[PDB]
């Protein structure tokens, strides 16, 4: 297992970040794979993918997730200037990310139709510090643990939408959890 922290594995970036609650391991595996294993965690997010993304990625990932609670498998990332942490889920838990949030708009890509969610953070961490910003979803309806991600068409219904994207910063295929359990494997290419 690795701690917390980002650099680069086997060619791919990667990001593991916990609040120090224990219950939750995070490991490297060849290529583009990861895997994460947890048990009554705390807050995390862990992935492999690129630094910095593009905004016209095909991302293919595949393996297995079995979340029991409060998790979130996607594409996610973050652009700067301006600030938005985004996300393209694929496969979630309990828990749906967008419950209560205001849908704008839906958009079909690699084999479903995905439901467009813009909420706000108000000074909580970031990729730049303590701060206010917001999150951008694409939410699949379809949910699956394999396939295609074409960033493009997620990044072009949100723009159209009046959701725009600053530089690139970091672009992975996270598992996100919330005091929960599960495990996962991953690969990234
Ligand atoms: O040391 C700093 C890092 O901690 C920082 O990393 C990012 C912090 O925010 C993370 O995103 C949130 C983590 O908490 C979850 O509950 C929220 O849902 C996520 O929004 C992000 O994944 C980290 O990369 O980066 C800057 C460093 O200086």
């Amino acid at each position: 297992t690795i701690q917390p922290g980002t650099g680069y594995n086997n060619g791919y970036f990667y990001s593991y970040w916990n609040d120090g609650h224990g219950g939750v391991t995070y490991t490297n595996g060849p290529g583009g794979q990861f895997s994460v294993n947890w048990s009554n965690s705390g807050d995390f997010v862990g992935g492999k993918g690129w630094q910095p993304g593009t905004k016209n990625k095909v991302i293919n990932f595949s393996g297995s997730y079995n979340p029991n609670g409060n998790s979130y498998l996607s594409v996610y990332g973050w652009s700067r200037n301006p600030l938005i942490e985004y996300y393209i889920v694929e496969n979630f838990g309990t828990y749906n990310p967008s419950t209560g949030a205001t849908k704008l708009g839906e958009v079909t890509s690699d084999g479903s139709v995905y439901d467009i969610y813009r909420t706000q953070r108000v000074n909580q961490p970031s990729i730049i510090g303590t701060a206010t910003f917001y999150q951008y979803w694409s939410v699949r309806r379809n949910h699956r643990s394999s396939g295609s991600v074409n960033t493009a068409n997620h990044f072009n219904a949100w723009a159209q939408q009046g959701l725009t994207l600053g530089t690139m910063d970091y672009q992975i295929v996270a598992v996100q959890g919330y005091f929960s359990s599960g495990s996962a494997s991953i690969t990234v290419s």
